[PDB]
DNA sequence: CAACGCATGAGCTAGATCCG
DNA sequence: CAACGCATGAGCTAGATCCG
């Protein structure tokens, strides 16, 4: 037979040997195989138990921390095929802390499905590198064998397989040292194989009797019907976890069996494209009579009968199948103990639901003021009751102020009760009002909900209150309202102002509890003004708020405040929210002027946007301003020790960009250079204080030296008089000619002329001059470096 | 007469001139006179106003914002003493932006005691230059008089007074056109003076009528007495305010006048050294009848007579002036209706009490957690009874849980009845609790404390629990406690686990009453534990936490828990907070280590203690590293452009300090330094991460240079070579020797000899040397900076 | 009779319908 | 018979007398 034996439900082993022994006849494992902890044991009482005839997993097999294995081969003689329909911790077969096993032995292992093996921290295994997953393991790349007794080639890794060539050597693969990995002719890959290489059917695998037949063979693939598989069976049966199809008559049963709430590991299965799959996907709602599931027009619930048909719910982990479970069978109860933030949670969880058949319970709430996670909610059936009939029930919670918003808002109450009993923080308003649209209307217990233990330390009002007028600058807002005197105009405590930015319009609405949270709002009281009997008055408060950054959108609104008495009236008034921004004076300093030069007419200047803007800046205003050099620098003897090297105003309104560039200016000229960041103009010009820098343009190549005819004339005492043209345009200014005259065979012997000097003489003089042939050549040594060399001027004085 | 007019209190005059008039008949003005705010009066209502009989000035004289005053003269003709008792803004007298003040006329100040006179933004002003302060005011270094008409020379400042050479030029000072400065000759500098220039008694200022005089001159220097004044008068008269001296039933009387808590800027003057001061300094106490401060042994209280015997401090304020006062000889009633936090406050206003006479009511509180800011009561003695001869009264309070730790606290109540209804979160055990420490026993009513409206809707548990074999960790405690059952030990819920770290021991204690405030203590709930059947078992329940930090300490207890019931029993167990600190470990790493050169044998490095100790550090551990020169550094071209300028390993055990010192260690050279803070070390020697920090150490003034003897080698080709020693304990490491010979006449030419060229050679060479008389001199440039220059060595090479 | 004048704008003097 | 062994120490496997 292909598996002649019985099927077979996973389930766990721990701490003894005992709950073993249900595995007498099983043949097929669905789930897995979990076995672990195991310290007790003395070695011999395993080499006398073994399981033959047991072939197919599902899911997977553990070993973990046992005292006693050397070979589980032993136990596990004809283990063939891990379907791995399941991944756990991201893996199939896992072998860990293993204390004395000696040699694996898994010499019957084939194929392997899904999933990947790990072995770790077993110092005494072996032939761990005799296996070639590749073969069984159609994914290696995330094998993960280490720290293992293979650590170090110690153990022997000796054995009698083809030993293939894999890898770059001639590695042997082997089991035991009396079992290698059995390998055929790879004709068929995954079609199962004979020990004399003949493939067997197809559609199966592992050990074989005789080939081409999907009767007698021992495993196969897609699925099984009766000693018989093929890839689909005709539907008369349904597909069942890919490895079967049978009747829906059977899996309807089983639906039948523990639709009674006493297990939770049973899945309420539901036949759907011929698979009696556990749910049918999202989108898809249930039949009562033909079980399969309706395409569910609309955002329509699906179905969940509740654990217990009473069991309560404490956190997210007690709410998670909530997530699709939409029509409820059973009481809900909700008690949350703390917590940090949930009212983000339920709604990604519990925003889905709509229907229940139970009682709803709360109790010991701490962390939470609204029930708007309930979103989809319209209709409790109440077929089952609490004590003394209550379908509703709510006792000593003590941040609850709100339930739904019912302008929009509608819920239904079959029968029953409603139980409202120290819950200090909800005016008899909303309970009341919960009458209104709920089913009761005068189904009361007398004692009913508590009309004094609920709502008393938390003063409710229904009362308004409208502001008059509003001015805002850059950095201060006036406030103001109208007036109002509650029915005892003694009895009044103030006003106190809530504010803060909102960048959004999304912001949290005020509920009067104070939880430990880091940002809160900022608020001040406000005394209560004089009484002036007056209607027309100025008893209208407000208040000038100053400490604020300009052009930010902020939340205000004024808050009343009195003391609580017996009686309850004066409750009070609360104003609502408005939003306002700031006005737009100047903006701040432009930031980082930076300017650049790169040739002598070009210079670009670039900045930073102001830090605080003001609000939308129109434009930029720049000037620039042509500097003047030093008149101090024309009279120094420049042949001494010590020489200067350096590197209305027109303007334009630059817009819409970061930089500038100014041509048209001096020449290797300073310039001074400021921008004035300036919000909008035409109406109430104001700009920035101006970011001074200063800038230098490139000078010219040429403007450095003069061109011209340097003229000689020899005066009779051998001085001979130069005369020359000054650059009309210099780089700067000239500071020093670098005059200097050669005889042929001599060299540059060079004189000084000064600034003055050469203003003065119009020219210089060599006095004491050698009879001969000389060449007289100009250096104009501008402040900005020295410029060209003239013509040598040939002159010959003879003897 | 000397002084023939009234007292005249400080008064200050705005928007109204109508309060002058309260200036009709005194002469003195005590405090002083504040002149501000005068916007729409007219300038005609002043010239017929005149004070003639005012003299003197205590604190200040200030006119501010006034519009309409050409000339004060009209209103101030005589005074001329100003005392400055007070400083108003380190000043003394001040005109600040006056618009009609043609022309100042202060014609008659005689001197200044101390302070600083300063006229601003005064467009109106003449004369200014006209003063010669110097003369009048005492310390001219400090004088500001900017900003004013006078900023430009252009009001004329004619006057028809010597015309005083006091500065550089012959300034004639002049107060109007009408009056000069007088001056009189100086051979008294201060002791009075007439018209001819001839001085009046010693012991007086200014005018004079009949000369050398205490009677028949204006005003004096030190004290006054009935139209006399001495520099000591005798003591049947106390001085008062250093310049009177009166009987002490006067200023006994004005003690009295406002022992009447009704304006609070008096003060009860007491007597000390015959002195009325206000207040005898800190460390003296005063004493009831004869009003002398007692040198106060020890501390000693300022004593605080309640308000009419009777107050009801409710709030942040309520009689907040009242930090300081510690027996109370009244009664108070509490009521803190809402708030937003006191509980950090009261012990800086209030705690600091110890008795109070009449009784207790608190009602209605809201935020008060408990009554340990009533940290010194020990006494109530009850002379003011509620009705129904009541003395202790606690009525309506939400938030009262806990009133005193009975183990560090003692409290005594003489007479009168304790109240304590509708508290319903504070338990039975307590309430006797502090019913035995007290001094009633059986005091009852009938009805007396409600017994069922209190505690009953907060699981109270006071009876008892005892805790067991304990055991923790540096990270983790392990807790376990004795086994508890209820009379029915099936009605059960649990246990909860209340902690929170403390670095002392008054912590309050969790007392239940639901206040959600933003530190609470953290709680984690509790399995109950199975039944055993069996006495001798394991029913001692425990619990594990890790969420802690090491070295720190921990308060810890449990509490029952049970469901409600309509029968008065299962009251479950609780027990006794205790304290257990978590355990030392490494400590944290050494925090900025700082290394300052201030030799180049001493270096000093200084560091910051650890963020976390871990426990009582015991030393610190330090070690350091010799670092070495680059080696890379030695074959380069120093010559060319581009040079180099920078600025086991043994220990000790450095306790007790914040820096050291290290001594004994070579010139010029880096060093890592690496300090470890550690903790106790003989027993587990652990210390955490070494704080790395590198230092160098200033070079030596000689090392670069080196001397010796420089000859040298005169070759056939005129190429000589020079012989000469290097440093031997260069600072760093020689790079470079600056070479240079100069023949006479000649400039001091420099060549170049590199640190592998000097190794090849052992020196250099001088190619191409023209005959003649040449001294070569040679610089040590090392790594650390140029040395000296050696001698120019004269050598004379000949054609 | 519906911003500015007749200060400044949160540094021992009061606190923006604050004032007209 | 009163820490350690025949794990680790809060990352889908249990939660420190937790197993002797």
């Amino acid at each position: 037979h292909l598996y002649p034996g019985e099927v077979c439900p996973g389930m766990d082993i721990r701490n003894n040997l005992t709950r073993l022994h249900e595995l007498e006849n099983c043949s097929v494992i669905e789930g897995h195989l979990q076995i672990l902890l195991m310290f007790k044991t003395r070695p011999e009482d395993f080499r006398d138990l073994s399981f033959p005839k047991l072939i197919m997993i599902t899911d997977y097999l553990l070993l973990f921390r046992v005292y006693g294995l050397e070979s589980l081969k032993d136990l596990f003689p004809n283990l063939t095929v891990i379907r791995g329909s399941r991944l756990f911790f991201n893996y199939a077969l896992v072998i860990f802390e293993m204390v004395h096993l000696k040699e694996l032995g898994l010499y019957n292992l084939m194929n392997i499905t899904r999933g990947s093996v790990r072995i770790e921290k077993n110092n005494e295994l072996c032939y761990l590198a005799t296996i070639d997953w590749s073969r069984i393991l159609d994914s290696v790349e995330d094998n993960h064998i280490v720290l293992n007794k293979d650590d170090n080639e110690e153990c022997g890794d000796i054995c009698p397989c083809p030993a293939t060539v894999i890898n770059g050597q001639f590695v042997e693969r082997c089991w035991t040292h009396s079992h290698c990995q059995k390998v055929c002719p790879t004709i068929c890959k995954s079609h199962g194989c004979t020990a004399e290489g003949l493939c067997c059917h197809s559609e199966c695998l592992g050990n074989c009797s005789q080939p081409d037949d999907p009767t007698k063979c021992v495993a196969c693939r897609n699925f099984y019907l009766d000693g018989r598989c093929v890839e689909t069976c005709p539907p008369p049966y349904y597909h069942f976890q890919d490895w079967r199809c049978v009747n829906f008559s059977f899996c309807q049963d089983l639906h039948h069996k523990c639709k009674n709430s006493r297990r939770q590991g049973c899945h309420q299965y539901v036949i759907h494209n011929n698979k009696c799959i556990p749910e049918c996907p999202s989108g898809y709602t249930m039949n009562s009579s033909n079980l399969l599931c309706t395409p569910c027009l609309g955002p329509c619930p699906k179905v969940c009968h509740l654990l217990e048909g009473e069991k309560t719910i404490d956190s997210v982990t007690s709410a998670q199948e909530l997530r699709g479970c939409t029509v409820i069978n059973g009481s809900l109860i909700i008690n949350i103990r703390g917590g940090n933030n949930l009212a983000a949670e339920l709604e990604a969880n519990l925003g889905l639901i709509e229907e229940i058949s139970g009682y709803l319970k709360i109790r010991r709430s701490y962390a939470l003021v609204s029930l708007s996670f309930f979103r989809k909610l319209r209709l409790i059936r109440g077929e089952t009751l609490e004590i003394g009939n209550y379908s509703f029930y709510a006792l000593d919670n003590q941040n609850l102020r709100q339930l739904w918003d019912w302008s929009k808002h509608n819920l239904t109450t079959t029968q029953g009760k409603l139980f409202f009993h120290y819950n200090p923080k909800l005016c008899l308003s909303e309970i009341h009002k919960m009458e209104e649209v709920s089913g009761t209307k005068g189904r009361q217990e007398r004692n009913d909900i508590a009309l004094k233990t609920n709502g008393d330390k938390a003063s409710c009002e229904n009362e308004l209150l409208k502001f008059s007028y509003i001015r805002t600058s850059f950095d201060k807002i006036l406030l103001r309202w109208e007036p109002y005197w509650p029915p005892d105009f003694r009895d009044l405590l103030g006003f106190m102002l809530f504010y803060k930015e909102a960048p959004y319009q999304n912001v949290t609405e005020f509920d009067g509890q104070d939880a430990c949270g880091s940002n809160s709002w900022t608020v001040v009281d406000i005394d209560p003004p004089l009484r002036s009997n007056d209607p027309k008055s100025q008893n209208h408060p407000g208040w000038l708020m100053r400490g604020l950054k300009p052009w930010t959108q902020y939340a205000i609104f004024v808050k009343t405040l009195v003391t609580f008495s017996d009686e309850r009236r004066t409750y009070g008034a609360k104003s609502d929210i408005i939003y306002v921004q700031t006005d737009a004076t100047n903006p701040s300093v432009p930031l980082d002027p930076i300017s650049v030069s790169n040739s002598s007419s070009q210079i670009i200047l670039k900045w930073k946007p102001p830090s605080d803007p003001n609000g939308n800046i129109t434009h930029y205003l720049v000037f620039w301003e042509r500097q003047a050099e030093d008149s101090e620098l024309f009279e120094l003897d420049y042949c001494l020790k010590g020489l200067k090297l350096p590197s209305h105003r027109p303007f334009e309104k630059v817009v819409n960009k970061e930089s500038l560039v100014i041509s048209g200016l001096r020449h290797f000229t300073g310039y001074r250079i400021e921008l004035q960041a300036c919000n909008q103009d035409t109406p109430e010009e104001r700009c920035s204080v101006a970011a001074y820098v200063s800038a230098r343009t490139m000078p010219e190549a040429k403007a450095d030296d003069i061109v011209g005819p340097v003229t000689h004339e020899i005066f009779e005492n051998n001085v001979v008089h130069l005369m020359w043209q000054e650059p009309k345009e210099p780089n700067g200014l000239i500071v020093l000619y670098e005059v200097s005259y050669r005889r042929y065979g001599d060299e540059e012997l060079h004189l000084c002329v000064s600034r003055k000097h050469f203003a003065l003489e119009r020219g210089c003089r060599l006095r004491g001059l050698s009879p001969g042939n000389y060449s007289v050549r100009i250096r104009a040594t501008s402040l900005a470096g020295n410029g060209s060399w003239t013509e040598p001027t040939y002159f010959y004085v003879t003897d």
